[PDB]
């Protein structure tokens, strides 16, 4: 049976294709100790070092889909095959990701290591935006996948990808955890240390929400108090944040709060379906597909859903699909990818990858 | 039963003689994928590919009723014997028709693609204004059919043609297309593609007009916007236009709006009544029959009318012919040649062409 | 005197009739700042816009030589007249340039703009392929005019335009720097702002250059490191770039890089030759005029020298015409123009405008 | 005339706008008597507290930039109105500082305070790193304030400040105290008190200075004597200290020495310039202001020369701007602000404050 | 087998790793005569000047942790290993103990002693706050170790240190007997010479006690005769104590009845968890480990936890850990240190000081 491993910014999706979810989820984070031992590991992976955070350094080997520090992502892989999913990495064809527009040199690097490191027999680098829709069972449909470090709109019709009319935005959800902290110090909240943030990160993941209408929801936030909600730090202090719960999620509708100068989401949709044929935008308008886990907000469908139909003709039906599973659609998809009769004849092998070279890896990518 | 099969510029007619109508009706493109699939057939046909033609790049087989590409006319056919009429072509005899002034290795190569692709019993290759005349149930008549490749008058008296006489022009639908997506430029409307054409067509084929008088229409679309009508792009977007409903139709009675040098198609038709013989002349003034779809602008008898009355004697009796099937003039007529009992000595035979050859097939030609 | 401004999709050329340049060459921008101001203009145009850029949102008036924000374009027009020439708009008649094809409202905005706001005695728009015809001091000629928003071929054959071949193409400059930056993000670099857009415009105007044969070339870009050059960006960081530097002039040759179903510039100079009177090809064959600055690649007139003889027959002699000066052909040749004695009498004086009304501004207009 | 007071973490700097120096420069401090009076008053502030040290408890109200003990601040700015300026506060407007990125409550409970306790006609509440730049006389640079509580990065481009590239440390003087203390006692020196903290604060100020490296300065004050300072203690009692001269400012280049996980100085100002526009990062690699008290020690400005020199790309001109008088930089800038006639404008007034409320006090904040 | 020597202010406790009680328990005391000798060692020293106290002058070499008086700790040495445990020092590598924060001198100074004067194999200085937590069986918790001494907290989790929030407190059991020699002269018993002292310490270990409420224990002292307790002096002379049973412990929690500024034992372990990382504290709350002869005080544990309930949040688990044996926790934990195989490569032998010298011995040293 073959692995999908999802290498995402901020976690990681690792199981075996045929299965409905993956197998382990954890963060693709490497712990240091930052302090002296005098009673003792050299560095930390995932859940163990979340748990240890309080003496580590957290550090995220992928910034914005992109790996930086190859030694510390070996580290994720070795943690990943054999104290997560306990298998030999020579026997499974393994199916990992990527985002798009990526530097050509983070598929090849990544390719060498999965090879020559661990040995697998074959393996493929496929398209996280394609792998959303095999999930939601649709080959036709605007994809919005917006993970930790990327947020990309890809189009596709009919099995066709329209890559000229691909959008890749690196604001994703690690730059809203950064502006909650931010705002946070306004109500004399400082979170400095890298295992703070992993608390604000909390806090998002729980209290943050998408307002509808972001102007009225301020209005109502400085009226009373209907919108505190109450937080419980890990060492019992408990912390009340107002405005901040939906002025975090506002951040990607108003790339502006953190000095971006790109369109929000919603725009960034619409001038991508606007890049589009003509004759293809209306099935486009009906299938916009939300993955990953900054999708994940109350409250972002109903705002996307009124933002594109601000911009689009009042003819159109705008129908956002966000399914309650769409935070792994990407590694649900790639699961059903390598489950198919199809598919089998897109493995790249050891022996094809050592007469062509690192340029196999580059087929069927943008 | 007879197969009788009007390959257009623009649409195939289909079906089988006997019948008042023809049973396929479909455009005569072919569309293959412009952009990479990654979730799948290799080329449309029809309204299969204007159904999809938003990922498609459209092409006519038949340019001016002559076939270029022969390999995407035997898809056509294919298509159209398979697909559509759902028979065996090796069963039934197949007539044809072709523009007049056609190239001879035209009618000679689907002559041979139909007995040696195909394997017709037997073919047979008719003039299409001589079908015209049999549709509208006259032996006499001057026959003005424009279609979407070619125009062309052949004057026609007791059953015997005026070959000298016949008239062709190169300007036709697709000529009326191409012109009305320039002139929609004039109003910042862009259409470029293969696509975005056919949406031209629809426009074309739904608001143009003919105008009585061109010079007093354009005074009256200058002095108010009576003449506005507005028109819902595939993509829910509504475009406004004015004059263009009647500038795109006037090239017909104007060539030199698209810079051809040409008559327009009134006084070809009476520089084809001129050349016939004096003692024929009021009885083809009295039958001027039209067919083809680009005769079916709406105004386009009364302006011919009009036209030919100010160039022909005052004591003539000008009478425009306008059935409302028109548009299917050409295989109603063949429908019922082909059901003639005095025509099934015409058939051109397999046994015949075997021995014959390719020169069998030009006779009462031209 | 006159004053001659060439307003184009990129930059501002504008000067007096019977110089030899341009008095005043700066880009056609308008940037507002997008941070907040603690210690300061509201807008700023031009080269002021371009060396504040760090803070500014830069944006083009014109648009695929089409203006859009009729604000913006009001400001430049002022910046030129009183910032850059430092005249008196009320007394020098104004020469002004638009693309063939345009909106016929874009033309009639600006003429009311010319005559209301900056009260000009007398103004006249030129057709700007017939401008490059005067520059190079020539009556007969296919010129290939490309500029920062409009690709387009005039055939002009002793003074006279043949306007149904007239072809145009809204893939130009802007496109190949978008196309630039897309595929810089194959080696790590990426540019996301208006800001970082102009330093690609300035990698592409100094680095790209047209291959002579693009698959022979990009061997030699895989088998080496002889096409590498390096960058140094405006924070030091040095840049290197290989096969990029003629992928984005390949666009040009190849619009299938960008998702245009369109032909390249040397099939459109083709088919703009075959759709001309076959008596006048020949003189358009040895007359293929280059003006704009995109034209101004290296090695572009060799390649479209090669690509257009293998499309002629082989008795045509091919010539392409490229002056050094050709990045200012339309200017050069409207201060040529805009001298004649016999050009005095084409001014539209504010008299006639306010008596005839916007439709006198549409005479010998395409 | 206006007030200028700089209400620092350490020390409080107050005076007229227009002067050149602030005219009451005193501790920011409360002491009370622990001992029991036998022979009298309850709280001394400043240097009167300062020199009654041995028998009192002393306390800051301001820490890391906010305000702590709100009725010990209002009692140091009762001392500095009435004792130390000897004016009448409801004469005067007042001009505030506050550090960025500080509570919203901090600054409208001192606006508050000023309104209803002292009086004052109107205020205003100035970034500090602004006056900053305005002592230099500059418009352009990233300035690095280190006071007693707060270390901060703010660049500033053509007078627009960009906020989002905005660090804020709480590592400055008062951590270094309190890390000299520390080390002491591996020489046997035990400071304990509040009052020995004073004490160990003047050795700071007279004996430290910054190692332009670190690790050879290390290595020979281990092998010999010549860095090796005495200070007399107040009573007499002679300490002698040799590495801690240059260990205790190291910290501000390691703060790992004290247990922080951020980054030094050096490499936060370098993220700083980082996080900017790639068009502002030339003139904000020349513009390195630097301000406050902490930035006084000797080889401060030699070593963050160096070690910005090694993060920034080589063709950057790195320059460190330290004036002499840059302990009282935000006190300088401040009383240029409030003497400039285009501020007279910016006054919050009490009327302004009575309908507006808090929330006027919180614009061109952050 | 190794030696496990912990010399405190007061006591020395010295043994062999592995077992579990230190085999000598004798007072850190070197007693020498006072009167003339008419009838005769020079000095005495443990239990021996103990007894002969009377017409002896006891001396402490060491104070508040550090060594004063090295001939004096170097009889005390000879005395441990010579009559106490009978051992010849050359054969046994040696562990000694220091409090943390002490002068660098110190420790150099006596591993000069023990390699040089005594001829040791190899010794060890360890850590004594890690040692209490090996006694204990922990590996995460927050020591707070009081002796005669010194008092200070050590928090550690998992194994690591965290210096930064070490705080050392020179107040312990010495300063306690202090000032109950004070207090007891207001009820007419005077204690003054150093032999004297000795009894004053024998009353606090029988008769002192921390109250849970120190108010209302002092009204029920002043209301009743409840608290009285009565103790016999060595020459039959019976005193009573009231209220100095809990008086004298008070100053643990009260500095300031001895002068002392700093806060008491309760708010200092509370300002060390809260300079400690913020996902460590709720496990230093639940593992607060008392150690040390000063921690023996009936009721100290529940006034502790009482105290630190009362500052920690309401949610946290307080748990202070008192064993029965916590006496000698640092001893116990250097028996199963000295006793670990892991430690076996700690030990700083004779030859690696011979060559690097007296810096080997502060590594893993705060
Ligand atoms: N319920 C939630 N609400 C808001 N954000 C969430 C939620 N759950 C997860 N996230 C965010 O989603 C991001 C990671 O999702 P994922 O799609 O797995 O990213 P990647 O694949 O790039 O690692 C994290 O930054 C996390 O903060
Ligand atoms: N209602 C209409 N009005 C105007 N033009 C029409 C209409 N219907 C069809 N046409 C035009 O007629 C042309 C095709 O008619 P047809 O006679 O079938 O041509 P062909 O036989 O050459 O394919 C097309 O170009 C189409 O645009
Ligand atoms: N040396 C060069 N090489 C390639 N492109 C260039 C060069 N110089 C200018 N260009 C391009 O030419 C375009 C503008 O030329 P111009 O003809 O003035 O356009 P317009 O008149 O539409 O503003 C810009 O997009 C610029 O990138
Ligand atoms: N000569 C000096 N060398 C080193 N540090 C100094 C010197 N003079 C003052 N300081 C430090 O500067 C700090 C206060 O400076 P200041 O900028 O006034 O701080 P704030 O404004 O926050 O009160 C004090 O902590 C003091 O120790
Ligand atoms: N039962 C007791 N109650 C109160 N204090 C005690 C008791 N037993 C010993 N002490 C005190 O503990 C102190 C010494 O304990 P220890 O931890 O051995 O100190 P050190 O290690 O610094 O010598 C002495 O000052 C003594 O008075
Ligand atoms: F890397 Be994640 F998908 F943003
Ligand atoms: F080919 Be159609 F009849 F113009
Ligand atoms: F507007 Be430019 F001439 F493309
Ligand atoms: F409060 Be100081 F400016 F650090
Ligand atoms: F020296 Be003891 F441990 F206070
Ligand atoms: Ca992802
Ligand atoms: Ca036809
Ligand atoms: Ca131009
Ligand atoms: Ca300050
Ligand atoms: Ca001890």
């Amino acid at each position: 049976t073959a692995l999908v491993c999802d290498n995402g910014s901020g976690l990681v999706k690792a199981g075996f294709a045929g299965d409905d979810a993956p197998r382990a989820v954890f963060p693709s984070i490497v712990g240091r100790p930052r302090h002296q031992g005098v009673m003792q590991k050299d560095s930390y992976v995932g859940d163990e070092a979340q748990s240890k955070r309080g003496i580590l350094t957290l550090k995220y080997p992928i910034e914005h889909g992109i790996i930086t520090n190859w030694d510390d992502m070996e580290k994720i892989w070795h943690h990943t095959f054999y104290n997560e999913l306990r298998v030999a990495p020579e026997e499974h064809p393994t199916l990992l990701t990527e985002a798009p527009l990526n530097p050509k040199a983070n598929r090849e690097k990544m390719t060498q290591i999965m090879f020559e490191t661990f040995n697998v027999p074959a393996m493929y680098v496929a398209i996280q935006a394609v792998l959303s829709l095999y999930a939601s069972g649709r080959t036709t449909g605007i994809v919005l996948d917006s993970g930790d470090g990327v947020t990309h709109n890809v189009p596709i019709y009919e099995g066709y990808a329209l890559p000229h009319a691909i959008m890749r935005l690196d604001l994703a959800g690690r730059d809203l955890t950064d502006y909650l902290m931010k705002i946070l110090t306004e109500r004399g909240y400082s979170f400095v240390t890298t295992a703070e943030r992993e608390i604000v990160r909390d806090i998002k993941e729980k209290l943050c929400y998408v307002a509808l209408d972001f102007e009225n929801e301020m209005a109502t936030a400085a009226s009373s108090s209907s919108l505190e909600k109450s937080y419980e730090l890990p060492d019992g202090q408990v912390i009340t944040i107002g405005n901040e719960r939906f002025r975090c999620p506002e951040t990607l509708f108003q790339p502006s709060f953190i000095g971006m100068e790109s369109a929000g989401i919603h725009e960034t949709t619409y001038n991508s379906i606007m890049k589009c044929d003509i004759d293809i935008r209306k099935d486009l308008y009906a299938n916009n597909v939300m993955s990953g886990g900054t999708t994940m907000y109350p409250g972002i469908a109903d705002r996307m859903q009124k933002e594109i139909t601000a911009l689009a003709p009042s003819t159109m039906k705008i129908k956002i699909i966000a399914p309650p599973e769409r935070k792994y659609s990407v590694w649900i998809g790639g699961s059903i990818l390598a489950s198919l009769s199809t598919f089998q004849q897109m493995w790249i092998t050891k022996q094809e990858y050592d007469e062509a070279g690192p340029s196999i890896v580059h087929r069927k990518c943008f």
